[PDB]
DNA sequence: TATACTGTATGCGCATACAGTA
DNA sequence: TATACTGTATGCGCATACAGTA
């Protein structure tokens, strides 16, 4: 049920004109847009789309094209898994760079710098990060985060407060998988 | 331009069938929906709509109906502009609000490490939903002679405290028979992103 | 002429089936 | 049979204009 390349094309193309001009467009207008000179070239790229299910046909309703696949969510506990937990419509362009998902961030070990436990945490989902930067690690499946600090095959992961002590990896003896990049942070408590 | 209450209502069916459909309504559909027996009603109402100028009408597009209609950060402050003085604010951020609790209604750009102890760090926008009835314990936005300030509400009648979660602040104490007290609203989350 | 419509009427707009050709 | 199409037809689905009646 994988969408081809030129299938992909038609589905993003009727989420910019549902986007742009509030209404999802005829076969008449996918064809134009996309160059076909035949609407039915249109028809069956959709009838495909409808049976991959991705979209909805409406018989007869002229512009009946509903799409169905359809703001970051947040992981909750284990970086990525299918397909928990929640759902929450932020602004992914409000954080430098932008933020793909959110981490429920748990302990005081980055207390000093505004992250407290149960704060949700924003992050891009990347490898390459460097020295210094605040990162979402994953030391044997368990997901960690920490100031980086790598030296060759010693990884030193600091935390910012002064009760918790530097947690030291050597890759040759340890599985450890960047994560992402801590961007920003978001709190919603409803504390009295 | 105003407009009429079977006028308020077709648009108000439209603005449904959108949300419902995923697509906007033919005139054959506002006719069946509201109860006419004549499409050209649809039409006239519609036309009504595109010269009060809520709606767009496309020539010759079927259902051609497009519709013509997040939170804000509030600026430092100069003295004598509200809450809320207009142009401070500097820029709308267009977040979740159902996201806090209770609703967020603004942002405001926090200012200093008196809040430090529980996250809230100089340069946070803090989340806030405008309010007066902030119980004593919980934390607020208010304003000692126009100078918005952050901290934990302790309110005794006439002698009000604002309780800062930092050892090396003091807290600050106000005396409402001889300065303006403003409780601006209630903080309800903290937002970091710089 | 301006709202609020019922009724009738054209006719492009559009979805969609039945052919090809790669 | 499943992509990717070009081409042709068949008709309703639709926007809209032209009267009427309150």
């Amino acid at each position: 049920k994988a969408l081809t390349a030129r299938q992909q094309e038609v589905f993003d193309l009727i989420r910019d004109h549902i986007s742009q001009t509030g209404m999802p467009p005829t076969r008449a207008e996918i064809a134009q847009r996309l160059g076909f000179r035949s609407p039915n070239a249109a028809e069956e790229h959709l009838k495909a789309l409808a049976r991959k299910g991705v979209i909805e046909i409406v018989s007869g309703a002229s512009r009946g094209i509903r799409l169905l696949q359809e703001g970051l969510p947040l992981v909750g506990r284990v970086l990525a898994q299918q397909h928990i937990e929640g759902h929450y419509q932020v602004d992914p362009s409000l954080f430098k760079p932008n933020a793909d998902f959110l981490l429920r961030v748990s302990g005081m070990s980055m207390k000093d710098i505004g992250i407290m436990d149960g704060d949700l945490l924003a992050v891009h989902k990347t490898q390459d990060v460097r020295n210094g930067q605040v990162v979402v690690a994953r030391i044997d499946d368990e997901v960690t985060v920490a100031r980086l600090k790598k030296q060759g095959n010693k990884v030193e992961l600091l935390p910012e407060n002064s009760e918790f002590k530097p947690i030291v990896v050597d890759l040759r003896q340890q599985s450890f998988t960047i994560e992402g990049l801590a961007v920003g942070v978001i709190r919603n408590g409803d504390w009295l």
